[PDB]
């Protein structure tokens, strides 16, 4: 009955889609949106798994709704949830302060920190829908 | 559920990507043990998804064409010949290997190989929705 929209991968309740383009954090956000979804939350490892599996054949950076203004500020996903902590560490530009803030994305498995302002891809995801 | 968790539902089929990297034949009988085959295209429709599909990666992608030698036709598993222009198959055309003269798709382009040559594949059956 379609869990979800063509060209979309479906795992678990969610579904995900691969960035087009590579803009800053700020339009890759926004794109989700249009997209009626959310950049890429990371729950538990599985999930985690489930991405890097989905990637692991690239190395390019992929965005990810993880970020924070500066270091005073802890790592936030775009709902407000804060990070489960043993999920990953965070790497990259740790300890600076930009304009646009800090912003975490994925790349060849690990997670960093870098310049929101910096374009890169994304993943988007939205709830799947189990209605038939 | 059109397609099974993990795949990518497009048009008619489902697309997977491969895990592993072997050669044609092992490549292919992966997507048999899937209920699949390897990727056919059938219009540049098809290509222009598949290639925005692996736009993130810069590994070669096996697909269900092949051939002996230059004296053979390519084909796709179901047998069926090559849709005239859908695309053109660059790579080694003039050399025939021992294994067959298998067809991969990397970085938008599709060129010929060495059939026993490791690579990911992409695998597709029919999606559902009757």
């Amino acid at each position: 009955m379609a869990p979800c929209p063509q060209d979309w991968i479906w795992h678990g309740e969610n579904c995900y889609l691969f960035s087009s383009g590579s803009f800053n954090w700020e339009k890759s956000q926004e794109k989700c949106l249009s997209l009626d979804a959310k950049l890429l939350k990371i729950n538990s490892t599985a999930d985690l798994d489930f991405i890097q599996q989905a990637i692991s054949y690239s190395s390019f950076p992929f965005w990810m709704g993880l970020s924070r203004r500066n270091p005073s500020y802890p790592w936030l996903w775009e709902d407000g949830s804060p990070l489960m902590p043993h999920l990953f560490r965070v790497r990259g530009a740790v300890s600076q302060t930009y304009p646009s803030g800090t912003c975490a994305y994925i790349q060849r498995g690990a997670v960093y920190a870098e310049n929101c302002i910096l374009a890169a891809f994304s993943i988007c995801q939205k709830k799947a829908n189990l209605r038939a």
